[PDB]
């Protein structure tokens, strides 16, 4: 039996992020996490204080702001709280665990210090989990594994999906779910995140591929839709975000009952 | 049927890229890849100036650089000019086209920018090809498909492997070879490049497993080892740079007949 994004952050196994998070979709209704794909800080600030009220989520994408610093981060942050929604970072960590421990935590970027959730692929096998969990875990945060992607000619399919579940499943502790085209795991406690979504059909000319809220939510039993460009190429971005919202929030409702 | 590196640089279908590299590592006779995995600019260009002589390669590592800047890399290129080696930069790739794009050419970083050869995963299907080739075509860069990885529990076997080897064959004018544990296609205009690599047996906390240079290039017919802790965690990184480049060499010269 389905339970409300309100009664999953209750359950006892939940990890904190993922309760937070939970608690926030139920209480703004929204499930859509905005994919702020920008060169400027400016733009993703401009962006995460317009769209914040519509939001749980915003996922930056430090590797390309051509003006990062930490003072950008620190003033997001209050947007964060201000606005609630929680801040996900887009880099999609796919090293040994030595290595990524260190890209987590350190560089100019210092990811850990600011993101709430990360997300990773699961192509080098468990210590990649285990490496970044030795960062993440002293600083309360939570991880997300990539147990599908959206583009043309994905690899991550099958048994590897599978292996992505499983290595979710044993580090709990610090894995509170899935970058996903549709639910993959059976526990509730897990959250699933589906990235290439837009209203309409169609895809770009690098190989991403669009489906629909009505049929990643509501077909497919994903949890939170990310959209980038749906959003930040329209005209009016701040209806288009409301647009995303609503859909997403009654493809929720309905697979609710 | 074994070629040395000096013939290969003049194979019809080689990439630029792989020529400028087979022709400096015939030269120097060295087959070693310096995995510079350090945190401080000053102690980067140190170990580039006074290993330069012994390796083909350095491996960068800028997302766990503190103190990045460009100027940094201005002067790492001088030293790559001077002393004859290419500069990789370790980001392991693994996005949706359109993304890798921007984050290849762009951010604080501006990678494409200095750095000969990038890797790239191959999870997301070609696109991730696709888009670092937009960006790396007109500057002459190249770049590594990630085919097998030396981390317990590694994903990158089988057919994932074999769907590697095939979406070099398909971007030849932009892949120049492997990041893998052996010789994975029989093609010899591709560079076989290996990390895992120490002279004693042995693996890490998080999943790192090591091979000897003798079996990686000797057995498994691999042409470059990329070798990190095993020399930057030495007293004497010179001479451990030193070991390592005459295993390699030696190995690489035993398989050739
Ligand atoms: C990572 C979250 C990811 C994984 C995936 O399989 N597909 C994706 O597209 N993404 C990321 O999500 C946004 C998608 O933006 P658009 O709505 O296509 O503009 C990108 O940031 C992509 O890297
Ligand atoms: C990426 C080059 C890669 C791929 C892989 O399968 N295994 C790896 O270890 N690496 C990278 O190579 C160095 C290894 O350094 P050590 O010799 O183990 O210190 C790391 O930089 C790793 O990210």
């Amino acid at each position: 039996m389905e339970l409300s994004f309100g009664a999953r952050a209750e359950l006892p196994r939940i990890h904190p992020v993922a309760s937070k998070l939970l608690r926030l979709m139920q209480k703004k209704e929204t499930n859509l996490c905005l994919s702020a794909d920008v060169s400027l800080a400016r733009e993703l600030l401009q962006l995460a204080d317009a769209l914040g009220p519509s939001i749980c989520m915003l996922k930056t994408h430090v590797d390309i702001l051509n003006d990062f610093t930490l003072d950008v981060m620190k003033e997001l942050i209050t947007l964060a709280k201000c606005h609630e929604f929680l801040i996900f970072e887009n880099r999609k960590f796919a090293d040994i665990g030595n290595t990524v421990k260190k890209q987590y935590e350190g560089g100019i970027f210092k990811i850990a210090s600011w993101a709430d959730l990360v997300n990773a692929h699961v192509v080098p096998g468990s210590g990649v989990v285990k490496g970044l969990q030795e960062v993440g875990l002293p600083l309360h945060r939570g991880c997300l594994l990539i147990a599908e992607m959206s583009s043309t000619g994905s690899l991550a399919t099958g048994d590897y999906t599978r292996a992505a579940v499983r290595m979710a499943e044993e580090h709990s502790e610090f894995v509170v779910g899935f970058i996903s085209g549709s639910r993959v795991s059976m526990k509730p406690e897990f959250l699933h995140l589906t990235p290439g979504v837009q209203l309409e059909a169609g895809g770009d000319n690098l190989g991403q591929q669009y489906n629909s809220p009505q049929e990643v939510i509501g077909k497919r039993g994903s949890d939170i839709i990310i959209v980038g460009r749906g959003i930040i190429s329209a005209a009016d971005r701040l209806e288009a975000a409301e647009m995303y919202r609503k859909a997403a929030w009654e493809a929720y409702l309905s697979r609710l009952g």
